[PDB]
């Protein structure tokens, strides 16, 4: 799983990024459903503060 971290600006611009719609918006952050997420690294790729980290 990735996990968002305490950088995101909820900007929003990686939820349309994921292949697997494992993103959503949150209170606070955005969030990743850990129980999808499959690794790939698109959501940082597009993250302008690289919030998304592999965990
Ligand atoms: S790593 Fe890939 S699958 Fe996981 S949340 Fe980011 S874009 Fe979606
Ligand atoms: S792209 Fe980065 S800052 Fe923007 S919402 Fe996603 S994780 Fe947060």
């Amino acid at each position: 799983a990735y996990v968002i971290n305490e950088a995101c600006i909820s900007c929003g611009a990686c939820e349309p990024e994921c292949p697997v719609n494992a993103i959503s918006s949150g209170d606070d952050r955005y969030v990743i459903d850990a129980d999808t997420c499959i690794d790939c690294g698109a959501c940082a790729g597009v993250c302008p503060v690289d919030a998304p980290v592999q965990a």
